[PDB]
């Protein structure tokens, strides 16, 4: 599955049992976003219980905070970031912006064999996220 992240639904988020997280930062507006989304979820199938697939849309004005938490602007996505919190909080990054089913997965694939260049978040989570 793959769960919208809203200020809503952060606790709900955060507050499982998964502690390795994808998110996808995914403007309404962008062109074909359902065909964004649609390969988002195909690449969540291969990773059941090691990964949570989140979506926010970056367009949202309620989003804001989530956004400038992860380091974001609303022009700078789509874009996807991978979130360790066992224990401190670290972000990770693709190597290409491209967002298909494939690229995505390999992203995933990456980051589990220990690949990817991990980034400190000195920020502690909101209050609000749990």
């Amino acid at each position: 599955l793959v769960i919208e992240f809203t200020e809503q639904t952060a606790p709900k988020i955060f507050g499982g049992e998964i502690k390795t997280h994808i998110l996808l930062f995914l403007p309404k507006s962008v062109s074909d976003y359902d065909g964004k989304l649609s390969n988002f979820k195909t690449a969540a199938e291969s990773f059941k219980g090691k990964i949570l697939f989140a979506f926010i849309d970056s367009d949202h004005t309620d989003n804001q905070r989530i956004l400038e938490f992860f380091g974001l602007k609303k022009e700078e996505c789509p874009a996807v970031r991978l979130i360790t919190l066992e224990e401190e909080m670290t972000k990770y990054k693709p190597e290409s912006e491209e967002l298909t089913a494939e690229r995505i997965t390999e992203f995933c694939h990456r980051f589990l064999e220990g690949k990817i260049k991990p980034h400190l978040m000195s920020q502690e989570l909101p209050e609000d996220w749990d």
